[PDB]
């Protein structure tokens, strides 16, 4: 239900409830008042806010709560907490009593205020979030609980990622007031004509209640009028296209009116821009694509997990100077800010869903993977939030499933179908594929558009050894290629683990010589595959994961530090991506 | 006239402008629309999210941009743009026309929105930014013009003081909706009992029209009401005192009537203590404190002096499990939201005006340092923003400025009066002193209550010689004793630039190991000094400066790195700050 990025409008009061918060590891009686002994801020992971290892690892409830001044609240409207999102599970309270819950942590949900309390001067809002991945959620955890003796019972959870799991409210809470009946969804739908020079376009607005008109104004860039409707449907003649790395957005004012007057008003952008996927090429706007670009995580030190506007846009910057013109949210969405802000900023985006773990680890007879509910909700939580960025051109299913084992198919066939009956775009959608999921083993493959590869050679496999890198490498890219002559490929994820201030004249493994070393042999076979469109280096920057021998204090794959500053490697991708045009067409 | 935290009331709508800004560098008429081009996020120091030096360094205008929706405004409110501060000064521009103006980069402000535009749908806010730094500026810069041939101007500013100028809208932005008639200002006084066991309070509201009655409910840390005036005038028996470390905060609920009608509602905290200087010592609630604790700076990776408030939580966490009790706003107001986590946590905060730089870099005839109307305007500004803080212990008047030289003592005499008589609790005022400035030259400690040195023996003076380094800060430290037997002495700056990773058996500066050795020598000095009654190391992390020989990529005298990692020394720092107590009297 909480698909609208929360505006200020003349209708719609939206206030946000960040900043410190009274808080609380375990137990927590929401009839009682906690305490200010704990606080914490909203947004933000609480993990590197602790200072013991003990509370930074804890696993279980953890609770925010403050009291909270009630607004005016006329008659026809109604007060909601719309969160961007809890991680990962919450339930929320409102003076003591349950009054909504939320499962997955990376997508945003609003809740509404009991009216009876509306003429309250304050109420009391308690968050009980909690923080256990399982094999029924996404991301897929290994839990598991040993008792102490004390013998109290410490929970723990076992990542089946390589990401450590920050967890607490990581995104602006927003109070909102808003009429009773107003606009609860918008989808903007374009056609663009033969020659890409108008667009028809079909607005549809969902509403809870009767309205008596539904008028839409269009503005360009300039806030110039170029088009007005009242029956859903617009003409644009001769308009501007969103480009890649040359954003041009229409912003779309809905107003609702009943009986001669407004009920609600809204505005919400769109950008035109065609997108397809043929003969082993990504077009974009009828012209083949080269992606460029970085998998990301939304990292940062302090902050954890939680959203920074600034680091979003130094990151953006940074993107767009290097030449680079996209990046995959892995693995999980990112926040609604960082898609408006790729929307502006011309950058092309793979827009995936927590479907990270879904790999076992004799035996397993016995129904442990129980995430496809989960999956379900996290598709449909997507493409309602995100189907109307222009910077979205791709859907992920899942990163890295065991694809090649009995059942695959089957898992994924009706998950792909929900996204191409949800996308009233009908864009691509992917699966990023193991390597251990061999063309040969490999069973899910065919059920997608795109080909998304993470390969090591030179890494993992051929360790620190490039020669022998690079005719694995080359291989297996030959044997996709011809095991899907139609299909594009993306390398999704590629890189090597390097440590700012090691340094060798023999290209040894974790110094700054090796990274450059390992991208020109991998970038020397990529050229030579004709239907590879794309390729994404992992990762943009270091980034923060759990215990595991070989993480070195996180993963350090980064062509930038945490800290974001650059790695040797820097100024090679900067003469290769500004040398490679984004419309590329190799074939060619 | 932004004196007052912006809160949410039913009589109050506050909203959040920040997100994403049409930004940019140079020239724009704010009659014209700024293109999407360029964006900026508020808010954030703009420097680091530049991928270029040229852009980095950039000086002179710079703006933000947004058309913003006009909410609901009704005939007895107004509609007020408040900014935490633009750095370092600002011109707000609605629609084109000019609507207020500010100087001085670290204090808040309003700026009223013309009543004329409140029947409009929309309003452009324009913000035009700048950063130059003069001789009549605080903090003083060194300003300077060179022609390019191009033939544009370069504007440079050598800052006089050893921080990088980070400029930018470095805190929220927020549109207010209030009543015409609203609490203008809340002043709180106690005189507490005898026995520090009750409390006569007096609240000093301050409105701008008639009001018919004025009711004050006061609220304990359990919402409980414990008191209730419509005089002004309330007394509490046994009260709950804030100490050190131990913070208790009672709510000042301020209602306003008119005709038998709520006008306006504020909600503002206090703190009961008290706090006096004699013999020596710093009286915290009649008991001797020992300051422990930090230099700090509002600086972080990315966001630089922009505000973080899990950053200002992150620390205030780890200064607390140190054992620490105590920093200075160095050299700055910090944000609003710092003061009320301080309050909340029971630390000591030594708050200081942005007044570094005051030292001519033959000779000077003429009068460059024109800092006196700025020098004024910053004392009022954070006196009026802060005096109800039971966080904030002492005022700072100036860190190191030339208090040696003549004519040092006429400048200072009225502006340590001014902290006098805007005060109303009349706490402390202090000079922070630099070495050149000894006993027998400096003539301006007779002015102050507290005697504050930075002392670098061991790594300005003395450099690596730890034998020497002794004799010298032992030596001087009686002196000062000696001139002042009254004055208690604060250590507000001592410490040695440390690289982490850099390590040696040899007691080599910029070692991991020698930060350890020169805190030890300090404080085999410190201990054996009556009258020393605190300690605060410079810096609590390492932070940003301006390209200078002495500093390599930054500052690097924090205990911890930018990133919050600890260096070796923090193991030390707890081990002694957990033995020393807060009320600890030394002699004896
Ligand atoms: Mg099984
Ligand atoms: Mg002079």
């Amino acid at each position: 239900n909480a698909m609208l990025y929360p505006l200020l409008t003349k209708t719609r009061n939206t206030y946000d409830l960040g900043g410190i918060w009274n808080f609380k590891l375990g137990e927590h009686n929401p009839n009682e008042l906690l305490p200010s002994d704990e606080v914490m801020v909203i947004p933000t992971s609480f993990n590197d806010l602790m200072v013991s290892k003990e509370k930074r690892d804890y696993i279980g409830d953890f609770w925010y709560e403050k009291v909270i001044e009630v607004p005016k609240v006329s008659e026809d409207e109604e007060m909601v907490l719309r969160f961007g999102s809890v991680t990962h599970q919450a339930k929320i309270y409102v003076d003591g009593v349950l009054v909504g819950e939320h499962k997955g942590g990376f997508t945003p949900f609003e809740v509404l205020v009991p009216e009876c309390k509306y003429n309250n001067e304050k109420i009391k809002v308690s968050i009980c979030a909690n923080n256990v991945l399982d094999y029924t959620t996404l991301p897929v955890g290994n839990y598991s609980e040993i008792i102490q003796e004390d013998g109290s019972i410490k929970k723990k959870v076992r990542e089946n990622f390589d990401f450590f799991n920050y967890a607490g409210v990581h995104r602006p809470l927003k109070l909102m007031i808003r009429p009773k009946n107003h606009i609860f969804d918008i989808t903007i739908t374009s056609r663009l004509s033969d020659d890409l020079q108008s667009a028809d376009l079909h607005f549809l607005v969902e509403t809870n209640q009767k309205v008596d008109e539904v008028r839409i104004s269009v503005f360009d860039e300039d806030n110039k009028l170029v088009g007005e409707t009242k029956d859903s449907r617009l003409f644009l003649s001769d308009v501007h296209l969103w480009e890649v790395l040359n954003a041009y957005l229409y912003t779309a004012r809905v107003e609702i009116f009943v009986d001669n007057q407004l009920q609600d008003v809204y505005e919400e952008n769109f950008g035109l821009r065609e997108i397809e996927v043929t003969n082993g090429q990504f077009l974009l706007n009828r012209k083949p694509i080269y992606f460029k670009g970085f998998g990301k995580h939304e990292d940062t030190f302090i902050n954890g997990r939680g959203l920074n506007e600034a680091a979003n846009l130094m990151d953006l910057n940074l993107l767009k100077d290097m030449g680079a013109n996209s990046f995959r949210t892995s693995h999980y969405p990112y926040s609604e800010e960082m898609m408006r802000l790729a929307d502006r900023m011309g950058v092309l985006v793979i827009d995936e869903v927590p479907a990270v773990g879904l790999f076992q680890n004799d035996n397993g007879t016995w129904n442990l993977m129980q995430t496809k509910a989960a999956h379900e909700q996290a598709i449909q939580e997507l493409v309602k939030r995100d189907k109307n960025h222009p910077s979205v051109v791709m859907w992920v299913v899942a990163n890295e499933p065991a694809s090649h084992e009995a059942g695959a198919h089957d898992y994924f066939e009706p998950l792909v179908k929900l996204y191409k009956d949800l996308d009233p775009q009908k864009r691509p959608v992917t699966l990023v594929n193991i390597l251990m999921a061999t063309p040969d083993r490999d069973q899910v493959m065919d059920l997608v558009d795109v080909v998304c590869l993470n390969r090591y050679y030179g890494w993992y496999v051929d360790h620190g050894d490039l020669t022998n890198a690079e005719v694995g490498i080359r291989k297996e890219l030959l044997e996709w290629q011809d095991k899907f002559p139609d299909k594009p490929i993306i390398i999704t994820e590629y890189g090597a683990d390097t440590l700012p201030g090691l340094h060798s004249t023999w290209n040894i493994p974790y110094t700054e010589e090796f990274q450059c070393d390992f991208y020109e042999m991998s970038h020397r076979v990529f050229d030579g595959i004709p239907n590879l469109v794309g390729e994404q280096v992992w990762n943009f920057a270091d980034f923060e994961t759990n215990l595991m021998i070989l993480r070195v204090q996180g993963n350090h794959k980064g062509l930038f530090s945490r800290n974001r500053q650059p790695k040797q490697v820097v100024k090679e991708f900067k003469k290769r991506w500004m040398t490679i045009p984004h419309y590329h067409n190799k074939k060619n």
